[PDB]
């Protein structure tokens, strides 16, 4: 029903299209070693026009200027249009939120909205029209949940599909007016999301697929509770019923097996090993003193000011603040975003980063995952994180789509727990590999 | 030793002396009635070349295109050049900022630090080099803090006298690294500097210059407290020794005899009525219920819009954020400035409006006092205040040097209780006077 497409507009596709920036080693990523376990699993495709993607997508695909796909997105395309459950890792910066994207997008124009929501186009209480989405898409910051939303925009345009996101800090009452005008797919984080619901303004009883991006954080001590009660605890169709992929760029195998309750005769996909970084990165740890960063930072800051953008990340929101403000008053043009920032401060911060008016960007871990911003060239380790997976998302946010990037992090006694870890990630990623830190691994 | 001036360097120059403007009633000031209560006060000047300035203090007027004295000036430069403690009442914007630091930096170029600080170029403890500062000014806000500082930096220009400035929400390290280069003026807000006092970083020992500027507003049930930490439950040299001097543009009666616990054989400067506002100032006052106000200010944002600041004045900060981001969604070029908001925000939304970037700066009374900023022609209460002073100094950052100006006031019933006075205010100002505001004004 839905396949045919709608008129266009010239100012939505200058809104939407900037232009891509296709990195230099775009064609390293096919070698790649890559991993599919479980039944039945189809076959990896080579080229988007090896499986039905609606005239809709096709086009839209060749306005975002994608050649040919990426590893992750030629194995997983095919087994989401399946119509099987799957958990896949892939770097970070391979192109997974396209990879789960494109195949639901055109699994809802060929099939259209079902007997289900085609059974509601004829009444509607006034205000009260609750609406009853496909596709749901759950990210663990609002910034990602935002930058999600308009890949959607992108990937729905000249299509009767109409997505919307709800997160928040943002005005609850603009959001309610965004989805009566129709909801098809949501992109949300929890919290704000289960405020939607427990009002009455969403339902997930048609939600038939669903995504969890960054799954491994999505499903952590804090936030399991709240997928639960998204997904157990609620009107969600139970699995095997609906469809639930999870992307991410790391999975421990604990985390990996508390996700099986979510899962239903799934393929695993491995795009290399879990866990792993991107060549094009290049990392370089150095020991700095506590009393020592802030100097050793402006070092850094006064080299790389060509027209690069550096993100900046370190370990509490207060330290966030306390680094912005010297920075600030050392002459330096920054800003920060952290928690206890208004969302729309939050934000703000993020479009001057994105737009260079700001090219320092001090951050607290809300910037560690998801977001891709053009033209960050460093990616500074302020502090180190205590675990290896949250460094390889936040050094993940430069060398993004084939690009390179420096990462350059501070290490001391504080971050003596990470060593091994470190040392292990620095050698398979052939990796300049600092002696005093073989020596302290013992 | 130090009445001697130094080398200079046009670059600094540059970095110091914007040009100075003056309005076209500068000449006006001379019609006003200057008062002076006390035993033996000196006589007021003429000229700047009627009393002893060193080379440097000269050298530095006619660098900021000062070619006479005001009013308030001519009567205090002998008083505080005489050694005697001074409580100065003045209009708006008629220079009571340089008529206390042109005296007080050429009596420390003559008389040099004293023996008292002579004697301690012999030794000193590691990193414990403790400012003693000569001379301290207190001020109410962090921002009218720097912009003293500023002006006491141009003042100081060629000399072996460095001022310095402490205030809180900026970075801690940052001003203790500047004061260990030396302090000899010292800029504060209260807090800070007892926070700098607790940590040994500053001590009032040999302080024999004290300013209060703003003075009514330190001496209020807030910071009457902290004023007292600062002068009376400290090292500071207590009265008769020291010299105090208060500022101020109004000057409550209970305040003027509160002030007297801080005073010793002082004079009463009043260079014309206590509370008054400069004739420049066009006055406005209109009606507009709650829900009207937004609507109005739109209308007024729209016709004032040519090359002219624009300063609108709320009544919580809470308020002052709802505007801000009524007019950024309604497109216009704005920001605020107030108390939730970080010292690295407010500082840059000062900067911005002051030059130009965002021409419409919302604010609560953070910016009522003290600050001039050039090119303000338009000031707008939102929310009225509820008392004539507040008012007064409100619309006192507009049309300051002689420069005219125009103020325009929303009020409604929430308003009643300032009726008379500014009534008063608005008849001894010679300004239109709303019919309706007499029939509400008994
Ligand atoms: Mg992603
Ligand atoms: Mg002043």
């Amino acid at each position: 029903d839905w396949s045919k497409p709608l008129p266009p507009s010239e100012r939505l596709e200058q809104e939407l299209f900037s232009g891509g920036n296709t990195g230099i080693n775009f064609e390293k990523y096919d070698d790649i070693p890559v991993e599919a376990t479980g039944n039945n699993c189809p076959p990896h495709i080579e080229s988007f026009s090896d499986v039905e993607m609606g005239e809709i997508i096709m086009g839209n695909i060749e306005l975002t200027r994608y050649t040919r796909p990426t590893p992750v997105q030629k194995h997983a395309i095919p087994i989401i249009k399946e119509k099987r459950d799957l958990m896949a890792c892939a770097q970070t910066g391979s192109g997974k939120t396209a990879a789960f994207l494109l195949p639901i997008l055109s699994q809802i124009y060929s099939d259209g909205p079902g007997e289900a929501l085609r059974a509601m186009k004829e009444n509607g209480r006034y205000g009260r029209r609750k609406q009853y989405p496909i596709s749901l898409v759950l990210a663990p910051t609002r910034e990602l949940a935002v930058q999600i939303y308009e890949e959607a925009r992108k990937f729905s345009y000249r299509s009767r599909v109409r997505p919307c996101v709800v997160y928040g800090g943002a005005d609850i009452g603009q959001q309610i007016r965004d989805l009566e005008r129709g909801c098809h797919l949501l992109v949300a984080t929890p919290g704000r999301l289960v405020d939607m619901m427990e009002r009455g303004k969403i339902g997930l009883d048609f939600c038939k697929y669903l995504v969890l991006d960054e799954a491994d954080r999505m499903l952590d001590m804090g936030f399991e509770p709240q997928i639960r009660r998204i997904v157990e605890q609620d009107t969600m169709p139970p699995k095997g019923v609906r469809h639930t992929m999870m992307f991410s760029a790391t999975f421990p195998k604990e985390i990996q097996m508390l996700a099986r309750d979510f899962l239903d005769e799934y393929i695993f996909l491995a795009v290399g090993r879990v866990g792993s970084t991107s060549e094009n990165i290049t990392q370089k740890v150095v020991w700095v003193e506590e009393s020592d960063k802030r100097s050793f930072l402006l070092d850094l800051l006064n080299a790389t000011g060509k027209d690069s953008l550096t993100l900046v990340f370190v370990e509490t929101k207060k330290g966030a603040d306390s680094l912005e403000d010297f920075l600030y008053h050392e002459g330096y043009a920054c800003t920060s975003i952290h928690g206890d920032r208004s969302q729309r401060d939050r934000e703000e911060a993020l479009h001057q980063f994105r737009s260079g008016k700001s090219p320092i960007l001090v951050a607290t871990a809300v910037a560690a995952r998801g977001l891709d911003i053009s033209n960050v060239k460093h990616v500074i380790n302020f502090d180190l994180p205590s675990d290896i997976e949250e460094y390889v998302h936040r050094i993940g946010r430069t060398g993004r789509v084939g690009n390179l990037g420096l990462a350059t992090s501070f290490f001391n006694e504080r971050n003596i727990n990470i060593t091994k870890d470190l040392l292990d990630l620095l050698v398979e990623a052939k990796q300049e590999v600092p002696s005093w830190l073989e020596n302290m691994a013992y």
